[PDB]
């Protein structure tokens, strides 16, 4: 139900520990100079989109992907650090940019095995690029399964 207000409830994209930002070995992605959110320990090797929306961002190197929801608030999915370098290698994507997607599908496959030795980390941000409704009234820490709530942006 919604009573006076609508949240957006974000979920995990693949099996894992969320972990802070803090956490994260990456001046951009601790500081949060492009926004808050959290982290993750990927367990599994499929991500599977946070939310419904747009892909609004998505590259050739598959490393990242950026989702619009409706309300213009944006969330972006990062797996791991420095992926760009591997011009797309280990990732076999399942979506292209423009596309719309729905929380849950899977965005990309990655050979986590490889490419944890190729990047300084392989532990993934997800970052709200913009909201407005800025706020994280809570985040779910932890152990967790893909498709769990993990927070709310309410």
């Amino acid at each position: 139900m919604w009573f006076f207000n609508k949240n957006l409830k974000v979920l995990a994209p693949c099996d894992g520990t969320i972990i802070t930002l803090d956490e994260v070995e990456d001046e951009v992605f601790k500081e949060r100079m492009l926004g808050d959110g959290f982290a993750i320990n990927p367990k599994s090797n499929d991500f599977h989109a946070p939310v419904s929306g747009k892909l609004v961002t998505a590259f050739p190197t598959k490393h990242a992907f950026g989702i619009q929801t409706k309300s213009g608030v944006e969330i972006l999915l990062h797996i791991g650090l420095d992926t760009v370098s591997l011009d797309g290698n280990g990732f076999e994507s399942f979506v292209t940019q423009d596309q719309e997607v729905n929380a849950g599908d899977k965005l990309v496959t990655v050979d986590l095995k490889s490419v944890a030795k190729k990047v300084p980390s392989i532990k993934s941000p997800i970052i709200f690029t913009n909201n407005g409704g800025k706020t994280l009234e809570i985040v779910k820490m932890g152990e967790v399964k893909q498709g769990d709530v993990v927070a709310i942006l309410k």
